[PDB]
């Protein structure tokens, strides 16, 4: 659960990944 701030947002992975990544 990366996400990379850097400019890419995933639309599929952030979600996903926001919950993890962010708590």
């Amino acid at each position: 659960v990366k996400i990379e701030p850097l400019g890419v947002a995933p639309t599929k992975a952030k979600r996903r990944v926001v919950q993890r990544e962010k708590r």
